[PDB]
């Protein structure tokens, strides 16, 4: 089982904070992004396109359900992977870090050429606030630590990370 989940929206600095606390705790990083395109052989974008949104989020829970089960380092979670109902509920026992970004910082980061078929302009930022209204009661309700990544470089977070993990 993972030392730690981490979960948030796209621009909450999962890639960077997971490689980071993966690396500070000894263990490997699993994105199940990654892990959906390497069972699928299939690009997300792809599968949005073609498969459609419903599709993907059965794919990504069966993905999730199974790391959660079978990696023993740090997870990171596809930003939307919190609306699957059976996703929140194999998280219950984890630790879960959910990664707190405000809609401007998320916006910023998120605004090169990574494909991302639910944050595509135009409007993107209506688009972020739109899924950070929606999924904010949803990361709150699956996290057990919540970190702030607004301005806060990233070694720092992951200091602060280690340091909840470790104490009461
Ligand atoms: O926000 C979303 O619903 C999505 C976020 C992406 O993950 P990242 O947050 O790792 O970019 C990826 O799973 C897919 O494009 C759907």
């Amino acid at each position: 089982a993972p030392k730690a989940v981490l979960v948030g929206l796209p621009g909450s600095g999962k890639s960077t904070i997971g490689r980071r606390l993966a690396k500070a705790l000894g263990v490997g990083l699993l994105d199940t992004d990654v892990a959906i395109e390497q069972r699928t052989g299939r690009s997300i974008a792809d599968i949005f396109a073609t498969d459609g949104e419903q599709e993907f989020r059965r794919i990504e829970e069966d993905v999730v359900r199974a790391a959660l089960a079978d990696h023993d380092g740090v997870l990171s979670l596809g930003g939307g992977a919190v609306t699957s109902p059976g996703v929140r509920a194999a998280l219950a026992g984890h630790t879960v870090v959910y990664l707190e970004i405000s809609a401007a910082e998320g916006v910023r980061r998120t605004g090169g050429n990574t494909v991302r078929p639910l944050l595509a302009g135009p409007d993107r930022a209506e688009k972020y606030r739109a899924l950070m209204a929606k999924r904010a009661p949803l990361y709150r309700r699956v996290a057990t630590m919540r970190v702030d990544t607004n301005r806060r470089n990233p070694g720092a977070v992951v200091r602060h990370i280690l340091s909840r993990l470790q104490v009461p």
